């Protein structure tokens, strides 16, 4: 049995939250595994914003069509990468955070999901305002997690056809 | 004990191998994992090459800045985006299943790193030119799999300097 390889196959993006919050030490432990990732040039160009005033969580809601739900949960956890310290692969640096974020957050029983902010100019606009975001800092998604409201099940995207052998 | 979490903070990238090939069964869970990776509006635009052609390894490693594990390892995964498919977040969607792809390594007593190709134009032609890919197909990253040669040591990345709490 391969317990990480089973929280890989039954993470899902959850919406739809319980009311309470999640513990602080929770939190603390969503973003060490984000800072685990690996990182090029090991510059670890990744900052976390943590979200919990209810009146940027519903201005967010507000301004963000395809994250509502923001106005449903106690808190969020905002992924930024610094373009200074790594340009040309900060994107890259916190996709594989973010992901760590998410797979940490089903393997103790919580829900999250990825929304979009980078490269949507108008996502980042509203992201920045209400974070106050420096010019350097480009907020990459908003995570809302919680404790799921109800069962969940994962997709199955296996598919032999996107698997290829030595080329195209 | 969340063996999960375990796994998110061992990690580390592997680059001497052991002079044997890897399981198939194995690299197929790797690519399972890769899959099951959220993807911006579900449009799952990941395209995984399975590389143990020696001469494409030796071309590639040849050709790549800090990729010369390629000529140590039997077998390595390319993992590419259909920009058809997803024109604005493939290589997002591509990170995250390359996260996967290295926790599934690690999970499994594997060593692995990502090397660099995207987003530089000179490594995305040799891997192109390499892998025969259509030009809608876009080659991320290149991950090479072994058996650690020896006992690695992960970082410990934690820094409370990159924690912001309702803002910057
Ligand atoms: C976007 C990206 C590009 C990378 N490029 C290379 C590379 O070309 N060659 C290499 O040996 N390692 C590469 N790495 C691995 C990093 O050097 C490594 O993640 C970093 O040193 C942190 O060490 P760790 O992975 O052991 O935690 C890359 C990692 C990322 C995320
Ligand atoms: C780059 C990226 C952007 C995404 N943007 C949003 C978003 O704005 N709003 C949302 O509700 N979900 C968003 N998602 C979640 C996807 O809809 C989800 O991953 C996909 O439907 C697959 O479902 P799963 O996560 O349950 O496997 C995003 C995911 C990624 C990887
Ligand atoms: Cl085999």
């Amino acid at each position: 049995e391969n317990q990480t390889l089973e929280t890989i196959l039954n993470r899902k993006s959850v919406r739809k939250y319980k009311d309470r919050p999640v513990e602080k030490e929770k939190i603390d432990k969503l973003i060490r595994a984000g800072m685990a990732a690996p990182s090029s040039r090991d510059r670890r160009p990744w900052e976390f914003i943590i979200v919990t005033d209810r009146k940027a969580l519903d201005t967010m809601a507000e301004g963000l069509p395809f994250a509502r739900m923001l106005k449903e949960t106690r808190q969020a956890i905002v992924v930024c990468g610094d373009t200074i310290k790594s340009s040309n692969a900060w994107f890259l640096d916190c996709s594989a955070a973010s992901q760590n974020l998410l797979l940490a957050a089903e393997s103790m029983g919580l829900g999250a999901v990825w929304t979009a902010v980078y490269p949507y100019p108008d996502r980042i606009e509203i992201v920045r305002k209400e974070l106050r975001l420096p010019d350097h800092i480009m907020p990459l998604n908003v995570i809302p997690v919680g404790y799921p409201m109800q069962k969940e099940t994962p997709k199955n995207k296996y598919n032999v056809q996107q698997i290829h052998h030595n080329g195209w």
